């Protein structure tokens, strides 16, 4: 299961320049600030950071390109679409200590832009309201407010469930964290 760790992305930062290697430390400076802060603080500080990135839509579908960037991927280009920040903030909590047990990468139907969307979730316990970490609403609200997403299917580094697991089944996902290694 792939990992994000401090040291390898400084180490990626030294191979950029301008403001990508900005970029870069930031991540590793994020990570780092955020190791052994209370779980509400790693969710809202992962969150808020992403969501100042670059938001990319398809300009023909107006909705989510079919390629999945890794981490790095997001932070070399300077941002990516909903799935990219969903991924993104995922693997950063892996990082500073959330348990991946916890967090579900989503794809919803967004009954609203009649269009799929793609959030991270966070279950305090699996049978637990999750929260909603999206990159079209700062605040990080229950499921239950967030009426307009309707889950189809979520998923992390270990399964794959569907809404109403070997995570691999996802050709995309599965060459995503190949890539990460």
């Amino acid at each position: 299961a792939p990992l994000i760790s401090v040291e390898k992305i400084q180490k990626l930062a030294q191979s950029y320049q301008g403001d990508t290697r900005k970029r870069f430390t930031a991540w590793g400076n994020l990570i780092d600030s955020l190791k052994k802060k209370p779980v509400k603080i790693q969710l809202e500080k992962v969150n808020s950071f992403f969501n100042q990135f670059n938001y990319e839509t398809d300009p023909i579908t107006g909705a989510s390109d079919d390629y999945w960037k890794s981490p790095v991927e997001f932070i070399v280009d300077g941002g990516g679409d909903c799935e990219d920040f969903a991924i993104i903030k995922y693997f950063t909590l892996v990082a500073v200590g959330v348990p991946s047990d916890q967090l579900r990468i989503t794809y919803a139907a967004s009954l609203t832009l009649n269009q799929a969307h793609m959030v991270l979730s966070f279950y305090p316990t699996p049978e637990s309201e999750p929260l909603i970490l999206d990159s079209l609403e700062s605040k990080i609200l229950k499921a239950s407010a967030r009426p307009d997403l309707k889950p189809v299917y979520s998923f992390n580094a270990e399964g794959l469930w569907l809404a109403k697991g070997d995570s691999k089944s996802l050709g995309k996902w599965d060459a995503l964290m190949k890539r990460m290694e």
